[PDB]
């Protein structure tokens, strides 16, 4: 019933089409689409909090937190809303996304309109990587690409 | 005071960043910042109805109209939400846009976040350029650049 897209572009060759449809405001939030440019292996993809893209992905700020949580994996119950794990590109260099998330949504409260989506130059180690960062950022990287979400058709 | 920002781009020179803020719930919103690249004289300046950039600007649908009014000036009652006139470019290419409006909004059914704001070739004629395309473009021809309207920190 609310359809959202994101065009993921930054200062190198990594571009993607990110799909967002939510059926109820009470639902889940279907997550599709493709990334390509991106080297082998998984690469951390979250909500940021601005979407302000002034000065490339930088502007948008952190990890979209408005529980005032620490960092984790989708499927944890300690994580920002933004939280959405990794995205893995293939030998090709092609990521196909396919998430389905009970914690972002389309309306209410958590909603993930005018944010930014960025896709992250190393994995996100969900909260377990052994450090401080790992409860902040889980140690992702910086930021490949990124876009402003919105609203679609 | 809530505060939301847009990066205008697209296929040719035209390029822009715009600031948008609202003080008071319902109030008027400031809209300010620059775009280079124009043509002296009037281009059209539009919020429309997605934020969807699949495409470039072509996939941003018509203007934004909650209220199925049809085209005006933002100084006229008959307008689409999204009808913000047009701005103004001098010699050296670049409009200085300074505008404030009180029909667009930063929250509520007149919300612009995650809307897309566009910038057009030719000027808006306000639905006062007597074909059946003034009350619905207001013939403003082709859209030179856009971006997704994000929440700024
Ligand atoms: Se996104 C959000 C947050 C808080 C309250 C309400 C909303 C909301 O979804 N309303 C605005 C909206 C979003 C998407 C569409 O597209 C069909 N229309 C309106
Ligand atoms: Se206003 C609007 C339009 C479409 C979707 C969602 C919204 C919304 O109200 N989102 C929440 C929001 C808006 C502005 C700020 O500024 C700090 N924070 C949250
Ligand atoms: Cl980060
Ligand atoms: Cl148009
Ligand atoms: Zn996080
Ligand atoms: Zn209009």
């Amino acid at each position: 019933a609310t359809k959202v897209v994101c065009v993921l572009k930054g200062d190198g060759p990594v571009q993607g089409i990110i799909n967002f449809e939510q059926k109820e405001s009470n639902g889940p939030v279907k997550v599709w689409g493709s990334i390509k440019g991106l080297t082998e292996g998984l690469h951390g993809f979250h909500v940021h909090e601005f979407g302000d893209n002034t000065a490339g992905c930088t502007s948008a700020g952190p990890h979209f937190n408005p529980l005032s949580r620490k960092h984790g994996g989708p499927k944890d119950e300690e994580r920002h809303v933004g939280d959405l794990g990794n995205v893995t590109a293939d030998k090709d260099g092609v990521a196909d996304v396919s998430i389905e998330d009970s914690v972002i949504s389309l309306s209410g409260d958590h909603c993930i309109i005018g944010r930014t989506l960025v896709v992250h130059e190393k994995a996100d180690d969900l909260g377990k990587g052994g450090n401080e960062e790992s409860t902040k950022t889980g140690n992702a990287g910086s930021r490949l690409a990124c876009g402003v979400i919105g609203i679609a058709q």
